[PDB]
């Protein structure tokens, strides 16, 4: 029992972190097989960030201008290429610690773990979600660029995020491992504002199921609702609309607890309308939306 | 910017997790050098837990009754001993992945990361604190026993907790790595109730400093207070008394923000008396107490 914001064990990803330096800029790289992936803005100075022409800046760089250090040993760079907003640096040595891996592009609402790194060294691990506005609410300082987000399925690491930028609002933007940004963000120091950060409804419901499983049941009411009636309330509270696909995904949690998905929707509707009244659910005074239904099942079943 | 409940990278500890089985009971063990540490209740059946005589039960066990598996390979047990509530199983092979380590007994209010494990395999990592009532609010299922709590200082892992038990209230109890329980808990399935779970005041103040550093400043007021006046309020709200030692420990955060510790105490006093009024601090609607002043500095400075 108990329910925590749990991250995946980070060891498999720690074995891939390297430091990449180009000129005077240093950030993190991800070493998988004989390729090091890193944000393309490793070639920029702080002044270049205001209006960078990456293709033009990259012409002035050769393989020997990219310094890659793994632990305390230098890797030899034998090739370089730009794919969207990431650089792929071919090295002469395959990472001996390369885990089984995939590159995946996640959908908004999906969660992942982040291994925050500085100078190719891991500082910490935390769990977050891709927000509906395609930002992440991370914890990143200068030099954290190139830190990655991932999920693990038994022994396969699915890398889904590489950190690139902090917006003026303190929220974070980045790319998948093919270098495509999540959302409309561009790798330039210009006015980029995030859209509405709505609440991931299907995740809130999963966390309410997690609360019932772990004994917190005060919020369960005598009501039910319909998808359309619930969604009228969800729109009013800046919650994402719930679809039948989300109801289907909550099926296992509904079966485990014996609480129909629409009855849980009616409990959530009352919590939105009445508030918490100073009470807590799973030690929180807000409705938590960074646990997917898959996360709740995984944590409540002990998947390793 | 951004502030997350961050755990230490778990790789160094994942390299130490093994499975220990005795008879029909299986739990986790921690393999460091040529010794495997695990809860002594690995020798008990579910029926033995009601009233166990560990010394008597251990007489019926020989080295070959303890099965230790690391990954998928079996370790040879060449000795066994009981130290307080843990068993130390001497194996014939030193763990090649043994990190630099220390065994430390933490004080209430101190935080650590937990690598939750099942069958010697890591499931996840999360951050928690030793509560003032010597319980931890973890996320542990049956078979998680022997999972460990730790802190990392550059390359040295200080192990501080080994999981043993879940109380009927859903909170957790365990030992240090010498087998001594934190608090008054005993490894027996009997009525053990936890004492008052008070709020770790010095941690709340550190997290308020973290909020100011990260831009959340609405709660700062025009007031100051004294240690004695603040403590009258803290006692009323089940907060731990703040001492001059705690004020000293908040010195670096006070210097970074320019906010005197007693002025932050006055802001916290007003938050306790007035509540949040539906507002949030660092995305929380409650005052967070599982970040120490050291954690706030570490996260806000990027220590690797
Ligand atoms: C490199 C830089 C940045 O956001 N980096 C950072 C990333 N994370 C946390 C940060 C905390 C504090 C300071 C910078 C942070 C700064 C200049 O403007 C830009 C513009 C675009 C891009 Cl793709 C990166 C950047
Ligand atoms: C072994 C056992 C236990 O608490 N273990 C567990 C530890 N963590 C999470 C649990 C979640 C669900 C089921 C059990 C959990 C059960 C019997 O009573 C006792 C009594 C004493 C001790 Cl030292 C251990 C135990």
């Amino acid at each position: 029992s108990g329910f925590r914001k749990m991250a995946f064990p980070s060891g498999k990803v720690e074995g891939c972190m390297v430091q990449v330096t180009c000129g005077t800029t240093t950030l993190n790289g991800l070493w998988l097989d004989d390729v090091v992936y890193c944000p393309r803005h490793v070639i920029c100075t702080s002044e270049d960030m205001l209006n960078p022409n990456y293709e033009d800046l990259l012409i002035r760089k050769s393989n020997h201008n990219f310094l890659v250090q793994a632990g305390n040993v230098q890797l030899r760079v034998i090739g370089h290429s730009m794919q969207n907003c990431v650089l792929k640096l071919k090295v002469d040595t395959a990472n001996p610690k390369t885990p089984k891996y995939k590159f995946v592009r996640i959908q908004p609402g999906q969660t992942f773990s982040v291994l925050a790194c500085y100078n190719g060294s891991p500082s910490g691990v935390y769990q977050c979600a891709m927000r509906p506005n395609f930002t992440i609410k991370g914890s990143f300082l200068n030099g954290s660029c190139g830190s990655v987000g991932f999920n693990i399925d038994y022994d396969c690491v699915s890398f889904c995020y590489m950190h690139h930028m902090e917006l003026p609002t303190g929220v974070h933007a980045g790319t998948d491992l093919e270098g495509n940004f999540y959302g409309p963000f561009v790798d330039r120091q210009t006015a980029q504002a995030a859209g509405t950060d709505t609440t991931i409804t299907v995740n809130v419901l999963a966390w309410l199921y997690a609360a019932v499983i772990n004994g917190d049941r005060w919020f369960l009411n005598r009501f039910t609702t319909t998808l359309n009636d619930f969604n009228l309330v969800a729109m009013k509270y800046n919650y994402e609309p719930l679809t039948q696909d989300h109801v289907d995904i909550l099926g296992p949690l509904s079966a485990q607890t014996g609480i129909a998905v629409l009855d849980m929707c009616a409990s959530l509707k009352e919590l939105l309308q009445n508030g918490m009244n100073g009470r807590t659910i799973l030690g929180s005074a807000l409705l938590e939306d960074e646990f997917t239904p898959f996360d709740v099942v995984r944590q409540c079943s002990g998947v390793t």
